[PDB]
């Protein structure tokens, strides 16, 4: 899929989580939101287009994907492990990573 | 010194890295966030003055302020080997653990 | 491919980035390697077969593969900026997730 | 005190934390570690006294330490949380940064 369709699948999946009072609503929302990752690290910003697609500025790019990735990953093992509010917790610091692609590269 | 007086050291030395245009600048506002953040280690938010000094709330509080001394500690590394810009943006990642400590605590 | 398989690729694949003369053959090396932990992360160990697969035990065994695919990802990204010898040095570190693993499970 | 003198505190209570029956013999021997790798930060190896004391070498050298210390750090955290095993298991992943340091320095 599109990158802003990525964008906006991560971000109206991380209110989500937010607001959530499940568990597998936590666990569902964080599974779109790595495969939306996924999709998005194989994709080239409007900003970096003319960038190459072995540029240092798009390999920073593509592993501001990978880090979000791991972010998640570590947030569905909790979830998995009972630790509802922990996981929620975890998926907030995701926060960081979106800011810090963005700001750089948004 | 006091905890807001660590505070107010720390939030109008990350405007000065931020607005920096020399490295000794920077490295200077680090070093003075550093000692603040080592000052605001050992003391009490209004939160948690009602929980013991053992108590894991006050154990995770304390570890907020050893995580951002750590954060501190390498970005006055990329200072001292001459990357400016690298520091400052080490500084500016300075703002999830920040954030991290007020959203759980303040 | 069998875990021993793999294990055997990761072993024999490693002396070889620890013996590299050229840049390439530690970045084909570690190719192989992240394919063979990628493999053997869905496997199951002689020690854990009784245990569920959504064991704790079976999920910690996982994981040590998730950490070093992460550990053998930035070792690639060091071997594409041309630093060749830091790749290496990245590659001697993972024998301390190899014996994690070992240890534990093994 | 002397730098052999700091890793023969190091090394012998390692061995005490792995073969230990009592939490408080994990948590002691920890602290002493601690306050061994914290003396061992300022010393300089005889493989870089020539070096100076602002060489990279010697920078990644005390950074060995830096990392040594947070590690043990949140060994500690473990043993005090009750995690006596974990705690056993954190000390035991000392041994790469030990590794690390001597193989590139001893
Ligand atoms: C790069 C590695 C990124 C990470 C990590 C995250 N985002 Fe992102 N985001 C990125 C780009 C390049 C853009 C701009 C898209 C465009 O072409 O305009 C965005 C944009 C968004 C948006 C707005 C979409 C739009 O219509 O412009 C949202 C709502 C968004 N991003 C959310 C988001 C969230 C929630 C993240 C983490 C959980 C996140 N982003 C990470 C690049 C990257
Ligand atoms: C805990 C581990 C913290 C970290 C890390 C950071 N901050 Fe903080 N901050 C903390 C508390 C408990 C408070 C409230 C103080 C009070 O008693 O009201 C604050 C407050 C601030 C403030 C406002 C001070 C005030 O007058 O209320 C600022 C401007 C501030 N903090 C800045 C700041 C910066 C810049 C940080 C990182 C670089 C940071 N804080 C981290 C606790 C913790
Ligand atoms: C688990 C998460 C592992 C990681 C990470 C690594 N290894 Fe491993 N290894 C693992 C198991 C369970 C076994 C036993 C296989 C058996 O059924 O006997 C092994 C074994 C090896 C072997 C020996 C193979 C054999 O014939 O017994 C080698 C040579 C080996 N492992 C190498 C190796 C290397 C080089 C690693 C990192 C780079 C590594 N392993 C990580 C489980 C896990
Ligand atoms: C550097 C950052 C180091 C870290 C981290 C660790 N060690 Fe070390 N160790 C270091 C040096 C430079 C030396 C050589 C001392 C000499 O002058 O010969 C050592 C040596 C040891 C020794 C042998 C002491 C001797 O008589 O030669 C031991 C037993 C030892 N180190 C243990 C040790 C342990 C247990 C560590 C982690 C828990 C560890 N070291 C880390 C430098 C560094
Ligand atoms: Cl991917
Ligand atoms: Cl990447
Ligand atoms: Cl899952
Ligand atoms: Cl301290
Ligand atoms: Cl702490
Ligand atoms: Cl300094
Ligand atoms: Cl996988
Ligand atoms: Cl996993
Ligand atoms: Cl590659
Ligand atoms: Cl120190
Ligand atoms: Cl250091
Ligand atoms: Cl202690
Ligand atoms: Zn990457
Ligand atoms: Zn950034
Ligand atoms: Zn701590
Ligand atoms: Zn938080
Ligand atoms: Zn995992
Ligand atoms: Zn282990
Ligand atoms: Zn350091
Ligand atoms: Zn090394």
């Amino acid at each position: 899929a599109d990158l802003e369709d990525n964008m906006e699948t991560l971000n109206d999946n991380l209110k989500v989580i937010e607001k959530a009072d499940n568990a597998a609503q936590v666990k569902d929302a964080l599974t779109k939101m790595a495969a939306a990752a996924a999709d998005a690290w194989s994709a080239t910003p409007p900003k970096l287009e003319d960038k190459s697609p072995d540029s240092p500025e798009m390999h920073d790019f593509r592993h501001g994907f990978w880090i979000l990735i791991g972010q998640i990953h570590d947030a569905l093992h909790l979830a998995n492990e009972g630790k509802v509010k922990d996981a929620q917790e975890a998926a907030e610091h995701l926060k960081c990573t979106c800011n810090h692609c963005h700001q750089k590269y948004r």
